[PDB]
């Protein structure tokens, strides 16, 4: 689908067998999620935003269904106000921005 | 033209007679640019993203050049990392996502 940008680019997301909303964020270079039930194995990391840096938890190779295509990467789980899917997910399901 | 997310995507601004490259930012509601010299009264504003808030100062009816094509709008001028173009003038260059 075209997207256009009067509105949040605001998706629905299946991950962790759960429905979420998620901004499609090509000024992201990773994927962050607010606080979820995720399982497996992690290592700490910070992510660096406008106002400072937050600490998140990452997990890799993790499936996402982002409005019904799916991909397989690295998702950062943290104290962030927005469901963020950057462009380490984008370049998997084929978004391009266009102008 | 299309523009692909394996990078970042940078594009060439021109804004207050100088050039900056800027993000293309779809998760951002507005435009942020990094401390510049621009003509005008400003009002204080405060943005916040991912860690916390910065201020800002913003214009409104600045006049930007994105990759060619002219757009004006308001400009909040403030300590962030990156030039960020943000959606009110990403609708404004026709700029739309597509998967
Ligand atoms: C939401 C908003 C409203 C008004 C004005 C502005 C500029 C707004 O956006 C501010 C904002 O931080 N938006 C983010 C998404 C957002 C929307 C709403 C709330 C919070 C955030 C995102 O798109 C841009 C911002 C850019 C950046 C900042 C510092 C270093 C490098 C890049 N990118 C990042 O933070 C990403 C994260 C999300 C994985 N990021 C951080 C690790 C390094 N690389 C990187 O890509």
């Amino acid at each position: 689908p075209q997207i256009t940008l009067w509105q949040r680019p605001l998706v629905t997301i299946k991950i962790g067998g759960q429905l979420k909303e998620a901004l499609l964020d090509t000024g992201a270079d990773d994927t962050v999620l607010e606080e979820m039930s995720l399982p497996g194995r992690w290592k700490p990391k910070m992510a660096g935003g406008i106002g400072g840096f937050i600490k998140v938890r990452q997990y890799d190779q993790i499936l996402i269904e982002i409005c019904g295509h799916k991909a397989i990467g690295t998702v950062l789980v943290g104290p962030t106000p927005v469901n963020i899917i950057g462009r380490n997910l984008l370049t998997q399901i084929g978004c391009t921005l266009n102008f």
